[PDB]
C-alpha cells in the first residue's frame, strides 16, 4: 500500500482519499463493491473547474449544485426557480401565471374574469362591450343591448330599459 | 456511456433527478409541469384544458361555431348556416343563404 | 509504479485510478492529452456527500444526477418532469395545459 489506508483492497478498489481534520471528514472514496462502483467525494464544495480558464462551472457547494451551463436531456425536477425559461414544448398538469403572452391559445374550457381586444371588452361584471366605427359602441349585459353613437348618445335599446 | 459529462463549460446530463433547482436560463425542448407559477410568458401555441384569468387581453377569438374578430367583429354561427354578425355598430342576423333578415343599429 | 495507481506519458498524462472491481470499471481517469483534459469518473454513483451531515444531495446514480438542490445559470434541457416550477419569465413555442390560472392573460 503506496496510499493512505486506503490503497486499494480486493473486494472494494477503495481509493479513498478521506481526509479526516477536526471531525470533518472529507474523501474521494472512489469505491468499487464490483456492484456498485461509488465515487464518493465527499466535500463541503465539489468543484469542475474547466481545464481552459479556471472557471469553476460546477460547483456542488452546502447542498447545492451549482452550473454556469448545463444540456440536460432528461430531468426530473421536485421544485424549480427558473428566471428565464425558452420551452418548445411543456405539458403543464397545473399553472398560475402572472402575465401571459400567447401567439396561438386554444383551450376548452376559460373561465374568465375581464376580457379586452383591441375594440371590445367583456367585464368582470358580464358587460361585453364593442366598439365601432366614429366611436359607436355597443354595450350588452344579461338585461340589455344598448348602441351608442360616437358622441356617446344611446341610439337602440333593447332588454331591460 | 457518459450520463454526466461537465465539457466546455456545459454539465451534459442523460438524466436528472433534482428536488430544488434555481435556473437562471432554461432552454427546454419538452417540460411535463405538475405545478407551474410563472411570473411572465410569452407562449406561441397553447393548449389549455382549463384556463382560469383575471384579465384576458385577446387579439382574436375563434369557438367551433362562433369568432371575435380583432376588428371588434363578434361573429356567431346558427343551424342551417345562420350567422349573427355583430359590432359597436351593429347586430345583423344572416341566414343559410348569406342574405340578411335583420340588422339593428348603424344601417 | 504506483499499486492503489498512475501514468505520465509524454503524450497523455492519465491520473487514471481504474478501480476495476467485477468488471465495473469503476474509475477516475484525468487524461490530459495537453489538448483535452478529461476527468473520467466511471461509477454507478459518483456522489458528492457533503463533508459535515454525511448527507448525499448530489448523487449521480444509474445514469441520473439526482440533486437536493443546484443553481443552474443556464441549462438546456431535452425532456424536463418537474413536480413544482415557479419561473420569472418564459418563452414557450408549444404547451398543453390541464389547469391555469393566469392574473394578465394577453393572446393574438
Amino acid at each position: 500500500s503506496l496510499s493512505q489506508y486506503m490503497k486499494l483492497s480486493e473486494y472494494e478498489a477503495t481509493w479513498g482519499v478521506n481526509s479526516t481534520v477536526n471531525g470533518r471528514y472529507a474523501g474521494v472514496k472512489l469505491t468499487n463493491n464490483g456492484t456498485n462502483s461509488q465515487f464518493q467525494v465527499t466535500a463541503n464544495k465539489f468543484i469542475v473547474g474547466d481545464g481552459s480558464s479556471g472557471n469553476t462551472p460546477f460547483v456542488f457547494e452546502g447542498g447545492r449544485a451549482r452550473m454556469e451551463f448545463a444540456d440536460i436531456k432528461n430531468v426530473n425536477i421536485t421544485t424549480a426557480q427558473i428566471a428565464n425559461a425558452r420551452i418548445q414544448w411543456a405539458q403543464i398538469d397545473n399553472v398560475s401565471i402572472s402575465n401571459a403572452q400567447i401567439q396561438n391559445l386554444s383551450a376548452d374550457k376559460i373561465t374568465a374574469g375581464s376580457m379586452w381586444g383591441s375594440n371590445w371588452r367583456l367585464t368582470v361584471g358580464g358587460d361585453f362591450v364593442m366598439g365601432g366605427t366614429g366611436g359607436a359602441q355597443l354595450w350588452m349585459n344579461g338585461n340589455r343591448i344598448d348602441f351608442y353613437d360616437g358622441s356617446g348618445a344611446l341610439r337602440i335599446r333593447i332588454g331591460s330599459w
